[PDB]
């Protein structure tokens, strides 16, 4: 059950003015592709706050990667789901090395040393890499049953150039005449239920590959791409959401650089 939105004053959407004319804003299965200019964040914030949405953000930080937690979490505090309930889950081999980062109200951090707990604690899960920093808004516009993110190196590439697993002997196999996009493994998410479905499917496929003596060319990312080919995501994030400015610069098509590699 969803309550009514309140009265809001904003610019009328214009039916005969395309939103962006330089990029695809909807997939052929009618999932939005999230670019700056496509969303009114005030409307979306209202919708998700009225549901008291809780977002879990999961990161693995092992060995030397614990060094990246401070910047990751500090910048998440500035830019990630601000105004909403956030639960950070930091999976690490070094619990005592997790930095003491000051959190805004309604935000919490759990340290898990290296599950149904997610079903009871959060509505959505967002799974990212720790060697990153938030540079701009990453908010409820991403939330949906299942999303993937366009890999910044391949968003302009034809499908035959995608680095999918190409050996038929692998469960991650995708032939040259298949594929919508190349999704990057470093940023995906969805409802808890859909994320757990995905991770279960990939884990099983990886076990089958191991038993057959084969390891997919890009490991979990290869399996992610196979999963999202066969189970279409309900939103796709543009490369605004996963960028490397040193490698790739700042193309005109990116109005914002939201979540980036660390230099
Ligand atoms: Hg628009
Ligand atoms: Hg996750
Ligand atoms: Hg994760
Ligand atoms: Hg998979
Ligand atoms: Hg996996
Ligand atoms: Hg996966």
């Amino acid at each position: 059950f969803m309550v009514s939105l309140p009265r809001m004053v904003y610019p009328q959407p214009k039916v005969l003015t395309p939103c962006r004319k330089d990029v695809l804003v909807v997939t052929p299965w009618l999932a939005p592709i999230v670019w700056e200019g496509t969303f009114n964040i005030d409307i979306l914030n209202e919708q998700f706050r009225l549901q008291n949405t809780t977002i879990g953000l999961t990161v693995f930080a092992i060995k030397k990667y614990v060094a990246f937690l401070k910047l990751f979490l500090e910048t998440a505090e500035k830019h990630f789901m601000v105004g909403h309930r956030v639960h950070y889950y930091v999976f690490t081999d070094q619990p005592a090395a997790v930095p003491r980062v000051t959190l805004g109200t309604g935000r919490q951090l759990s340290v898990l040393e290296v599950e149904r707990r997610f079903l009871s604690e959060v509505d959505y899960l967002v799974c990212v890499d720790v060697d990153m920093e938030f540079r701009d808004h990453v908010g409820v516009e991403i939330l949906t049953p299942l999303f993937g993110t366009l890999h910044p190196s391949f968003y302009g590439s034809s499908r035959e150039a995608f680095t999918y697993e190409r050996r038929p002997q692998s469960q991650a196999y995708i032939p040259k005449d298949e594929g919508d996009f190349y999704y990057m493994g470093a940023f995906f998410g969805g409802s808890v239920q859909e994320v757990q479905r995905l991770t279960r499917a990939c884990h099983q496929a990886m076990m089958v590959d191991q038993a057959n003596g084969i390891e997919a060319v890009w490991h979990d990312e290869s399996h992610l791409n196979k999963y999202l080919l066969r189970h279409k995501p309900t939103k796709v994030l543009s490369p605004e959401y996963l960028w490397d400015q040193q490698l790739l610069g700042w193309p005109a098509v990116l109005r914002k650089l939201r979540f980036t590699a660390v230099p």
